[PDB]
């Protein structure tokens, strides 16, 4: 039961690592996956099936604690339980990050993590199919210099894509609001309006999940091994004389309930997702001693920010009704703070600036003092500067034809300041975690969401879109009158929001001295040979949809692992 590498979690990120490490025929790799293949699951393969698998056997359906700042209700936190992980149930959108927000990773002390360093790995991951003439006419575009042609992840546009009145009107309406069309949001500058591509195999007309990309075309490799329906509980350690912890292997529970062990000669890579990887660490004795001791776990490594620094987004939705049939492309708009707030920007900025130290003080308490005031002030300053000085997008706004006369919009603030945490509730590896994203904790988080909603209301009634749109239907003017105060908007947003399912930061890549959990090679502090490679390591949220960046991070991590070997 001994392998060179064990990769825990055959998901979006884990499959990349397993693929790349097994390129060396003399290296054995074991993948552990709690779920199973969805190669033949038609609700996964369905190119238009986003949403169908929600609440099914392939959705973990994690649940938050009461969201005390958001009206008190608990929230489902969805995630894929499948070979391919969350890439099997997600919305398939392929968008990246702002260059300067990846550059911040190196600024805060993560050597080698910048846009210029990550770009080659975005390229390495990707195989973009160029749009057809009909797709071009609909608005599909790309910058060849920033798209890969040979990577495992197929990317492209739907065969159903055709030009229509709605997407043309949106282009014009956003341009009139000062937000122009851009050919590609994936070259490090995201601001603009765009007919975005998807993780789609256009040759087959199926969802391109991580397993179809990185696993199945390679499953004849004799040095790559997969255990499906197999849950990793925790790591166990070599018993020696030195302080530094050396992982010996992983304890697993199989479908028949048998608990056994597998061993790693080189390293254990944890890729179980942002809502599981930190828990695996805690159960292994890597985490906050107070939490471990409450659960009768002896610390192997005192690393009290494991599970801290959880950052997620929340989304809301609006809708309109056309005079007639609405048709065309699905579109994304990434507006900056000044795009959303216009002439009130300076006042919004002044208010936010006056709040940063107070946000930090509140977050210190969330972490029971394990993130320091000074450190959080500096982290929040970096985010503030991205918003205010670099003018990174503060919102994602999707517009979709909804069939017939319907148009829907789905939107979210990209960079809320709220931080929460996730922690084990017991030493029992089956026990649900206490998950607390702290949605709506800070004024900016709700105020920006309300600003975005108000902006969308304005767009729906602006020229030339207002020639197509008869009225707003959600919330509509009955539910939220034209003269309603911001509190009415915030109350409505709180009553109707969903998690955006973009949790990051629970094993954050930062210097240990500022509260990081992993180093710049993704190695867990205090260990020799344990890495986390998944959304847990992102130290801040990004502007785009996560898989593109997670694939790139895992591609780069794979090279770092090989170099260390
Ligand atoms: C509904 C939804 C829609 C989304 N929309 C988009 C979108 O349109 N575009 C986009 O880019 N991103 C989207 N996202 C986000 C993106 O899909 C995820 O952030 C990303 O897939 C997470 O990758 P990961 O490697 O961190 O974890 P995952 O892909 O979740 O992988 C973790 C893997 O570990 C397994 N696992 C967990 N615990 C254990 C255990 N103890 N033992 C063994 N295995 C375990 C899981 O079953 C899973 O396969 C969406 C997410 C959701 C939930």
């Amino acid at each position: 039961t001994t392998y060179d590498y064990i990769v825990v979690g055959g998901g979006t990120s884990g499959l990349v690592v397993a693929n790349r490490l097994s390129e060396n025929p003399d290296v054995s790799v074991l993948l552990l996956e709690a779920g199973a293949s969805v190669f033949n699951n038609p609700d996964v393969t369905n190119a238009n099936g986003y949403g169908l698998a929600f609440g099914s056997a392939i959705d973990w359906q994690y649940q938050s604690i009461n969201q005390s700042y958001a009206g008190g209700k608990q929230q489902v936190l969805r995630a894929g339980k499948a070979l391919g992980g969350t890439s099997t149930i997600n919305g398939m959108a392929y968008t990246r990050a702002e260059d300067v927000q990846i550059d911040v990773w190196q600024k805060l002390g993560n050597e080698g993590w910048t846009w210029k360093d990550l770009l080659p790995y975005y390229l390495k991951s990707e195989n973009l199919t160029a749009p057809t003439s009909s797709q071009v006419a609909a608005g599909a575009a790309y910058n060849p210099a920033v798209n890969g042609k040979e990577g495992p992840l197929k990317v492209g546009w739907s065969g159903s894509l055709a030009s229509g009145n709605l997407s043309v009107a949106l282009n014009r309406t956003f341009q009139a609001a000062g937000v122009p069309w851009v050919e590609d949001v994936n070259g490090g500058k995201m601001r603009g309006f765009n007919i975005y591509p998807s993780t789609l195999d256009v040759d087959l007309n199926v969802r391109e999940d991580a397993a179809r990309a990185y696993y199945f075309p390679y499953d004849d490799r004799k040095n790559l091994h997969l255990l499906e329906n197999t849950t990793a509980n925790r790591l166990f350690w070599k018993n020696g004389s030195a302080e530094e912890a050396i992982a010996d292997g992983v304890e697993i529970t199989s479908a028949d309930g048998k608990v056994t062990r597998v061993h790693a000669k080189k390293e254990v890579i944890i890729s179980a997702g942002a809502l599981r990887s930190p828990l695996i660490l805690e159960l292994s004795g890597v985490g906050n001693p107070t939490i471990l001791k409450k659960n009768n776990i002896t610390p192997r490594v005192d690393l009290p920010t494991v599970g801290e620094n959880l950052q997620d987004q929340f989304n809301n939705g609006m809708a309109g009704e056309g005079y007639g049939v609405l048709a065309g492309a699905s579109t994304v708009t990434y507006p900056s703070i000044s795009d959303v707030f216009g002439n009130e920007t300076d006042s919004i900025v002044a208010s936010l600036r006056s709040q940063l130290s107070d946000y930090a003080a509140a977050t210190v308490k969330v972490s029971n003092g394990h993130m320091k005031q000074e450190d959080l002030e500096r982290l929040y300053q970096l985010q503030f500067d991205l918003i205010v000085k670099d003018k990174v997008p503060i919102a994602e706004i999707l517009f979709h034809p909804g069939g017939g006369n319907a148009v829907s919009s789905e939107f979210w603030g990209l960079l809320p300041f709220a931080r929460g945490n996730i922690h084990i509730s017991s030493n029992d590896p089956t026990a649900p975690a206490a998950i607390n994203p702290n949605y709506f904790m800070f004024e900016w988080d709700g105020k920006s969401q309300a600003g975005i909603a108000k902006y969308i209301r304005k767009i729906l009634r602006s020229a030339p879109l207002n020639k197509l749109i008869a009225k707003e239907t959600k919330p509509g003017l009955s539910e939220i009158p034209a003269t309603a105060a911001d509190e009415k908007w915030v109350e409505w947003l709180k009553a109707n929001y969903r998690s955006n399912f973009h949790p990051v930061g629970t094993a954050a890549m930062m210097p240990r001295s500022i509260g990081g959990v992993v180093d710049n090679r993704l190695r867990v502090y205090g260990t020799s040979n344990v890495r986390v490679v998944d959304a847990s390591v992102l130290p801040f949220q990004v502007c785009g949809h996560l898989v593109s960046t997670l694939y790139a991070v895992a591609e780069r991590a794979s090279d770092l692992i090989k170099e260390d070997a």
